[PDB]
DNA sequence: GTCAAAAGAAGCGGAGCTTC
């Protein structure tokens, strides 16, 4: 243990007693920290960390001799040298911002003075950074190699952070603001998207600069100071980017928006450099010039990525042998830039992009003040990922004299649901831009004949692309859509795509002629079905078409039927049969397709059957209050109002009710994985107001267009007829909203009843400024929810059964209560730790436990199983980050603001969480892993989660592989797996060491509403042993379900496009037999196992 | 309560209570 002299050798002048029993100052950085077995910084030990990489940074073969590598990257040219030199110099003025806040903090109410004479000020919140602090003369002064390290790993943070950052969506802007999901005000979320939060800028900071500093945490010491220096050093150089205008600071106050919401919300934004900045052609330089093994880096050739050895943001779990194969096997994929689509971008340019892709160029008067926020979203999206391509491509660009033949690889880590995942926010995964110009999929294809397989794949993929339900339909009737297309709207597009493969130039009217071709079909996988036709059509050699087209395999309705699949535990009925056959399991029909099915048998998929289902639902609510004519009149004013702008709802002239199966895609997925009615109610809403106030921009389009056209005509017009035929349009869109925002539903005793709200919507409408705000939202939602979704929600039930829905509660309420006990027993035996350290004299309250006492609290937990296993997966369903374990701040900067929270990894309540971690895990997340590992994995291709893009060339065996893969997912059995660890929690559980907040959220889940409020721990105890019976039965339902189903004759068609199902060879014959036969000769299958299992 | 990642600022004082 002679680390103690080892760290006091590099810094011998820092102020402080190195032992945490000396009485003076005492030294906190050279007690958490120590020298790593084998160097991970390059600056460590060097005196000027600033000057040494500037100097290795000045040219190729510094760099290559600082480093030690024969070749450097090749993008590190004569420009990007010269952009470089210039932001060394400008970390010499970051560190010299630091400097002077460092004195001016030592200054203000005599802090240096105080310290110097024995105040411990290097323990306080604000004054952590005294331990990286030396004597000099009447003052101190920072370490400079720790200062200018730290101003190093800034400088990479200030270059790559928002390329790294996470996609904020409604939810988590909710859960940041403290205002409702539904409820948030238009273009809040974009807001909230482009800016990062304190805990986000400073955490992602803090971890470059400890990684920087190349030292590993020392065991045995606290984490305040661990944690808490790096945090420190952080909070100050973002605070020291603010002064130089590299970060923008913004506090948000959300009392402007909920008056009575008190939150003020730090928001920060790194300013973009402009695009064609060299250094965007080579970003990490600094990262792989620090660091021996560099986090931040393209990969290219036979440069393949590290295979991670935890779960995402889960480092208490392992990542399987299975799963580390897996990602092996994705990073090993080599991806390669299609020049043609790079050079299609390029000559349309980032304008013209944006004119089709997103808005374009916005008059911020012919928009609504809510729409445009909205299409500002739409164009920063598309924006940044043309950005971020381009700087990759510049990248590439100078590997080689031809880009198409550079090998890319990417880094993938696998996450909380099982799911493989591209690291990155702009990668070919996640940006459908990006998707088209960097392809792992490539095929040498013999199209010289129309009537070769390989043009039949060659139209599979082009149709697929041109957004023809390519799954619906067989090949031939593929074919003959496709081939009408082409030579119909398509026809002037592919003439002026021909011309662009012949002189490499557009026309003016590039955007309108792409525009009017494609109309619905917009997107950007069709202009790469555009571009690989017309490509086709100039080529000197069509028997050897070079082409990365792909065919993407796809789910069809892919949670909702591994669910159904997974987790259904009776015996099997007949609807189960039907329904599930909408999914691809079809039996008794040898090598059946999902062409097939959906032309010849069932043209109704999972969204269409609910909807139906929602549309029965509504016509018994109707009866139930049939001579109730406000309710009647009430459910058709909001049937009127989602007529009037959503495509998926439709009135007939006499009052026919038409529903298509897109208002039912979000709803019924999110049902299932547990969400509430209210939060689909709201989206429902947001749709409808999106759709209007789109609608107003187009009234301000047509009034400064003709100053004489009516407000009926301005905003029906496109819609109607006549003049008198758009009035009353007008007059139904004034009624509706008149009568949704003044009367809403209320429930009372199971009966609906209508009460006035008060805060009706009405007034001269003016189209720049409409907006429908806070009480009238909430009233317009409260009618969705109870004469839309409570129908649509009983349809869903009836769709995937009722069955499934008991599972899922149980499934719900068993990781629930156990997260609630694993969250507080962590929380109380930090407590019962933290109450020990105040009876010690070295330990002091702002120190935290050390991460070996952390360690000690999380493995005591291992009684109560808090990890799920499959056998080839691991899941952790209450584990998270968060700041109620420590409820306490870790650092702050040294004016005393930016106060980071101290966040734990700790076990947290699971809420409705365990649903779609086991449905998305053993379902697609298992399908996956499967399909990566299994004999003949299929190779070059591109996974997302429940779809996979195949080579044109290899369409066939790839499918079928990718069913087989599903078929294999159909073996787990997740409530078995909850089961086994909820049944190790329930032997070692003591629920009266329980704390009275964490018993009555158990009562919550385990009893019903009126066995509550003050029950006994006996009770409750004794409900949730009553859950585990409930598991123990499903579970064996499942497995018995799944082995009597692999004695049947099997056809597999769930990853569906190309034609080609899965068979499982199962020996007892199903065939010319009705689901009802099918379901008895299954169950008595059944009972037949079911009897073989009890003796 | 879908989930795939969390998440208020700041004066006075040196923690954590307090007000916007
Ligand atoms: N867990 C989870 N997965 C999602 C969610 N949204 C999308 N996904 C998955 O992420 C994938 C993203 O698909 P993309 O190819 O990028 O396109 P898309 O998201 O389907 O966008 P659209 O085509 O407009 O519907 C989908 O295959 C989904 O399975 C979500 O909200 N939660």
């Amino acid at each position: 243990e002679e680390l103690k002299e080892g760290i006091d050798a590099v810094y011998p002048s820092l102020v402080g007693t190195a032992d945490s029993k000396a009485e003076g100052i005492k030294n906190y950085f050279k007690l958490s920290f120590t020298l790593p077995e084998e160097q991970k910084s390059r600056t460590v030990g060097s005196e000027a960390p600033l000057k040494d990489v500037a100097q290795a940074l000045s040219s190729r073969a510094r760099y290559e001799l600082f480093t030690e590598k024969e070749t450097a990257n090749p993008a590190f040219n004569g420009e990007v040298i010269k952009r470089y030199k210039e932001l060394m110099e400008h970390g010499e003025g970051i560190a010299d911002i630091l400097r002077s806040r460092l004195a001016k903090f030592l200054n203000t109410k005599d802090v240096g003075k105080r310290f110097a004479q024995g105040t411990e000020a290097n323990r306080w919140v604000g004054g952590k950074l005294l331990n990286i602090v030396e004597q000099d003369g009447d003052t101190f002064k920072y370490n400079e190699q720790l200062l200018q390290t730290a101003v190093l790993a800034g400088l990479q943070w200030r270059l790559t952070a928002t390329s790294n950052t996470a996609i904020k969506d409604a939810k988590d802007v909710a859960a940041i603001t403290g205002i409702d999901q539904a409820l948030l005000p238009e273009g809040l979320v974009e807001q909230f998207d482009t800016g990062m939060t304190l805990t986000e800028a400073v955490s992602s900071l803090a971890q470059k600069i400890e990684s920087y500093w190349g030292l590993s945490r020392n065991p045995n010491a606290p984490l305040g100071y661990t944690k808490g220096i790096p945090t420190a050093m952080a909070a100050e150089i973002l605070a020291a980017f603010v002064e130089s205008t590299d970060v923008v600071e913004n506090i948000v106050d959300m009392s402007e928006i909920d008056p009575d919401n008190k939150k003020t919300i730090g928001l920060y934004t790194i300013t973009e450099l402009d695009s064609f900045d060299p250094i965007n052609s080579f970003p990490t330089a600094i990262e792989e010039a620090v660091l021996v093994n560099p986090t931040e880096k393209m990969f290219f050739g036979d440069d393949i990525p590290p295979v991670a050895n935890t779960q995402l943001r889960n480092p208490a779990v392992r990542n399987t042998p299975e799963q580390k194969a897996a990602l092996k096997a994705e990073q090993a994929t080599e991806f390669y830039v299609h020049t043609p689509m790079v050079q299609f971008y390029e000559t349309l340019g980032k304008d013209r992009i944006l004119e089709l892709m997103g808005a374009g160029t916005l008059n911020k008067e012919l928009l609504n003040d809510n729409h445009a926020k909205s299409l500002e979203g739409k164009n920063r999206s598309v924006e940044d990922s043309y950005n971020q391509l381009f700087s990759v491509i510049e990248q590439v660009r100078a590997q080689s004299e031809d880009i198409s033949t550079v090998p890319i690889h990417y880094a993938y880590n696998m996450t909380r649901v099982g799911r493989m995942q591209m690291l990155g926010k702009y990668n070919p995964q996640s940006a459908k831009l990006v998707r088209e110009a960097i392809l792992p999929t490539k095929a040498t294809l013999d199209l010289s004949n129309q009537n070769n397989e390989d043009f039949s794949a060659f139209q599979l993929g082009l149709a697929q692309a041109l957004d023809i339900k390519v799954h619906t339909m067989t090949r031939e009737v593929m074919s003959d859509e496709l081939t009408k297309l082409l030579e119909g709207n398509l026809k002037p597009a592919i003439d002026m795509m021909v011309e662009f493969n012949t002189t490499g130039s557009l026309p003016e009217n590039a955007v309108d002629v792409l525009n009017t071709a494609l109309g619905d079909r917009k997107s950007f996988v069709a202009l790469m079905a555009l571009m690989e036709y017309s490509r086709y059509l100039v080529a000197e050699d069509k028997s050897a078409f070079v082409t990365p087209l792909y065919v993407e395999a796809d789910g069809v309705t892919n949670g909702p039927i591994n669910a159904m699949m997974l987790m259904t535990g009776g015996l099997f009925t007949p609807d189960w049969i039907r329904n599930i056959a909408k999914g691809g399991l079809f039996i008794g029909s040898p090598n059946k397709t999902m062409n097939e099915h959906r032309s010849t048998a069932d043209n109704n998929d999972l969204y269409q059957a609910s909807t139906n289902a929602l549309m029965e639902s509504l016509g018994k609510l109707r009866s139930n209050y049939a001579s109730n004519m406000p309710i009647q009149s009430q459910i058709d004013s909001l049937l009127s109002l989602m007529d009037l702008f959503l495509p998926d709802i439709n009135l007939g002239e006499n009052g026919a009710l038409e529903l298509k199966r897109g208002i039912a895609k979000n709803p019924l997925t999110i049902t299932i994985y547990g969400s509430g009615a209210r939060g689909i109610a709201g989206k429902l809403v947001s749709s409808v107001t999106d759709a209007i106030y789109e609608r107003m921009s187009d009234v301000l389009k047509a009034r400064a267009k003709d100053p004489n056209i009516s407000a009926a005509m301005a905003m029906f017009g496109k819609q109607a007829a006549s003049e008198a035929h758009a009035e009353e349009l007008l007059a139904r869109f004034l009624k509706d909203m008149e009568t949704l925002t003044s009367t809403v539903p209320v429930k009372r005793k199971g009966v609906l009843e209508l009460q006035s709200t008060g805060t009706g919507a009405k007034g001269k409408i003016n189209p720049k400024t409409y907006t429908i705000k806070g009480e009238q939202l909430k009233a317009l939602q409260e009618n969705m929810l109870h004469f839309f979704v409570e129908p649509l929600r009983n349809g869903i039930t009836q769709t995937v059964g009722e069955s499934l829905v008991y599972s899922t509660e149980q499934l719900q309420k068993a990781t629930q209560i156990q997260s609630v006990v694993l969250e507080d027993m962590f929380k109380q035996r930090v407590q019962e730790k933290l109450a020990e350290k105040a009876k010690d004299p070295t330990w002091k309250k702002g120190d935290f436990l050390t991460q070996k006492e952390l360690n000690d609290i999380q493995a005591s937990l291992n009684n109560l199983a808090p990890m799920i296993e499959t056998g080839s997966q691991t899941f952790y369903i209450a584990g998270s980050e968060n700041a109620e374990v420590a409820n306490q701040v870790l650092a702050t900067n040294l004016d005393d603001r930016m106060r980071v929270p101290m966040s734990i990894y700790a076990p947290a309540q699971a809420g409705v969480a365990g649903i779609p971690f086991m449905t998305i895990g053993t379902g697609d997340g298992m399908m996956m892993q499967t399909l990566s590992t299994m004999k003949g994995a299929p190779k070059n291709t591109l996974k997302i989660f429940d779809g996979m893009n195949i080579g044109l060339n290899d369409i066939t065996d790839a499918s079928r592989k990718a069913n087989e893969a599903v078929y294999t997912s159909w073996q787990g059995n997740p409530i078995k797996n909850v089961y086994e660890s909820y049944a190790k929690f329930m032997k070692n559980v003591d629920f009266s060491k329980l704390s009275p907040e964490a018993l009555e959220a158990i009562g919550k889940s385990a009893l019903e509403y009126d066995q509550r409020e003050n029950a006994t721990v006996d009770d409750i105890a004794n409900a949730a042993s009553l859950i585990e019976r409930n598991l123990r039965n499903i579970a064996l339902g499942v497995d018995i379900r799944h082995k009597v189903l692999d004695k049947v004759n099997l056809s597999i068609d769930q990853m569906a496009a190309v034609g080609a199902p899965y068979q499982n060879n199962g020996k007892i014959d199903l065939s010319n037999m009705t689901p009802e036969q099918q379901a008895d000769e299954l169950n008595k299958l059944f009972r037949e196992e079911l009897e073989a299992r009890k003796q």
